[PDB]
């Protein structure tokens, strides 16, 4: 039938072979049954670098005005890459940018498929993780103690009078290690307000872990300002929808998210949800089943993106000819995820039936035995994988593609 | 008939429920077949009111003299139980006091029982966090930013030299929260060398956590440390057990401690085996499974005890009368542990024969289906958990002896 009208939607392609990935879920999932009006950045190494990192700003900007941006997986250049591509600068990590242009916070997700075995048992929905990526040891000031000494940390008001002198340590006994690191009310209180919004919008309970029993001043000053906000701004919204939000201790915390069946958003300071992250990911499966999302305090601007890296193995193996299996379902829930926000900015019914009919379409295809070879490796098992037991990267896009039309097909019977 | 020379064991009596479990162990599976060399220390709170603590570095420098010490739970006061026992000082607690004057290391490990659940698939061999108690978060000053100002943090060499001022942040708008935090070259060094010993005393690799790619001058000294004393001192040593040594991300260790079987002794800063501790023991089974050990830089000294606690609840009912099903297989693996060590100092054949035929005899008797009411909730689920699927305290303890008592009279029937 006819195209459903999208809308407004910061495309932003990226590198290697999620970005081979890309076009085709574009060619095949997207292109033929949605009407975009797409605002494209090319992210990938190659024109980052020939503008200087310009493209970059630009395409953060674009998501500031459009409020949806979905995002193919970026190479983050280092030291080796600098001389792979034979780059001017090191620039920083496209995400970063992103992230601090937007001044949001990223939520870690899994696609739950129930043949998809999972390290931890009991879990049958996801625990969304959201990562306060500022602060903390992130931006710590550390440095070797090397002789007896004194280590003291001090706070000095603007206007210079009535400075606060902590001693931290006085070494008599060789040396050692100190370090001092802070955080922001600002960027505590943008934190949370994307939490409780992340909350609002799937719909389930928002815990937070600190240690305050230890650091009462520290990760206090998070608990206060979480429930401040809650208590202003939130609580009846919780209430109406019959979730709720808690502090925990991130002792009690791990421990319950380990004996518990899902079904709820993390909150977590920047050590603890960067900790997470990979063993959230290998406990659910494959890391190409990790979908993030970054969500503003606001809750009117997304950024959906992988939650994995650009595949560059597979991408060397692409390269010579060889026959790969990767997972896209992370890319498309991506696209699915921008398109479902962008369907609830514009009221547009069909648009959130087709995001919501790819996201079946996926989750069934993989559920019916068409998958890749690393969820065929969560069934089997690494060694007992076979190549009769999963699809490759073409075959597994084109069953997609098919069983999509089947269904959007059924939207006219 | 004769019992088993046993020799010289600081034993430390604690309170409550662990404290009769540690009565029946004694009475029905250590002193029948053991004659030992007891430096008993009432480790109660009571006790320890009554002496002000004394006893408590009276068993501290027990334990330093006899190199085996076996430890009861016992009461950190807290602001309740001042009052409900009515304390002169609010006493410390006595496994900190240990610790510190013995200067080791606690390696907490999971007993497995294959038809107990565990809650991450995989896992089969037990995990050996070793943590390092001291310094970090759990000795920082943290502090509320008000307004608009420098945080700086500073170092003053005691010789004169010139100091070292270093920015942490200038607030400009608003303010937030700040901290300096430090540790101490002696302690990781400490930390190192008990690691490296119950690597070689279990027979198992060794990994060291931590994150220093963020952390580049602050972790990196515990990484070189613990590299520096691995090739100076363990290197040869390791590679004779057909072990290893690694430095490892948090990230990739939790992972790998996700995706793996078990059977690694992983040495963890404060923060990271202070959170794990809890979930741990959630995901291996029952808190009762969880052993703890204390080991010393030089290998020779030992304190084995029980992760758990006192088990309060379980003791209120006690008191009352009720019928209470509380796990001592943690107890009776500190003995046994302790025994062992001691054994392993003394050249003591039949002293470890026996305690690896208790520990034997504990995992039979639980895998033949006796349990108590938490391994039964591991199997069937608290709700679905009825009293024909386990056995109270003190059954648990007779059947314990039972079949301990058969497993000796068939191995001297043997010969
Ligand atoms: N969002 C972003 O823009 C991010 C980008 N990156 C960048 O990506 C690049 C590559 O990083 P890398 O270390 O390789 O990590 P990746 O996440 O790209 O992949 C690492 C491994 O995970 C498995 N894997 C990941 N995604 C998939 C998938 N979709 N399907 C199947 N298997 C998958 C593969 O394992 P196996 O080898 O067993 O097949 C792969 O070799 C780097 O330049 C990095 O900077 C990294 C993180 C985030
Ligand atoms: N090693 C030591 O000396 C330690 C001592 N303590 C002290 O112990 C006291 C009590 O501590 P608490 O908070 O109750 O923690 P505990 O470890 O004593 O027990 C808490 C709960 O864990 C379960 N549990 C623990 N041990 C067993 C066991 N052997 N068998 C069966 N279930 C068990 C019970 O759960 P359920 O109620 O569901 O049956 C119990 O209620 C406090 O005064 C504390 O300071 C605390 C920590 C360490
Ligand atoms: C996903 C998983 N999380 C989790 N698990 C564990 N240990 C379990 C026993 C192993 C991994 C299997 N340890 C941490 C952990 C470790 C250090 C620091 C932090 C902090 F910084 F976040 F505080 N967290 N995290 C939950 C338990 C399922």
């Amino acid at each position: 039938s006819k195209k459903i009208s999208g809308g407004s939607v910061v495309e932003m392609q990226g590198d290697e072979m999620t970005r081979i990935i890309w076009e085709l879920i574009k060619e095949k999932l997207i292109f033929p049954y949605v009407e975009l009006d797409l605002h494209s950045y090319d992210l990938g190494i190659e024109n980052r670098d020939a503008t200087n990192d310009q493209v970059t700003k630009d395409a953060a900007e674009a998501i500031k005005k459009h409020n949806v941006g979905v995002k193919c997986a970026t190479i983050t250049p280092d030291e080796k890459r600098v001389e792979e591509f034979k780059l001017k600068q090191m620039w920083k990590s496209p995400n970063g940018t992103i992230r601090n242009i937007l001044g949001g916070t990223v939520f870690r997700e899994a696609i739950i498929c129930k043949n998809i075995p999972r390290l931890v048992s009991g879990w049958v929905k996801p625990i969304i993780i959201g990562h306060h990526a500022y602060g903390d040891q992130y931006r710590a000031t550390d440095f070797v103690v090397p002789g007896p000494g004194k280590v003291e940390i001090t706070y000095t008001p603007s206007d210079g009078t009535q400075k606060v002198t902590y001693l931290v340590h006085n070494f008599e006994e060789g040396g050692g290690v100190a370090m001092g690191m802070y955080n922001q009310d600002k960027s505590i209180e943008d934190f949370a307000h994307s939490s409780f919004q992340m909350a609002l919008s799937k719909g389930w309970p928002l815990y937070l872990s600190t240690k305050n029993t230890i650091l009462k001043k520290y990760d206090g000053r998070f608990k206060d300002i979480f429930q401040e906000i809650y208590d202003k701004q939130y609580k009846s919204q919780f209430e109406a929808q019959k979730i709720w939000y808690e502090h925990r201790l991130i002792d009690d915390m791990v421990a319950q998210a380990m004996k518990s069946e899902g079904g709820f958003i993390w909150a977590c300071k920047n050590y603890d949800g960067d900790v997470q992250s990979d063993s959230v990911a290998q406990g659910y499966g494959s890391l190409g089943m990790m979908t993030s999302v970054l969500v503003c305090p606001d809750g009117k601007t997304v950024e959906a993106e992988a939650a994995h890296g650009t595949v560059t193995r597979h991408y060397r193996m692409y390269q010579k000819g060889q026959e790969t299996s990767t997972n896209p379902i992370a890319s498309i829930f991506a696209w699915t995820r921008g398109l479902a926000h962008r369907a609830k900015l514009d009221n547009n019914k069909e648009l959130a039936f087709f995001a919501n009919a790819l996201e079946e379409v996926s989750i069934e295809t993989i559920e019916a035995g068409f998958m890749t070879k690393d969820l065929a490796a969560c069934i089997k098992g690494l060694p007992n994988v076979q190549r009769s037991d999963y699809l490759n990267t073409f075959e597994f896009m084109d069953k997609l593609g098919e069983n999509l039309k089947i269904k959007l097909a059924q939207a006219k019977l």
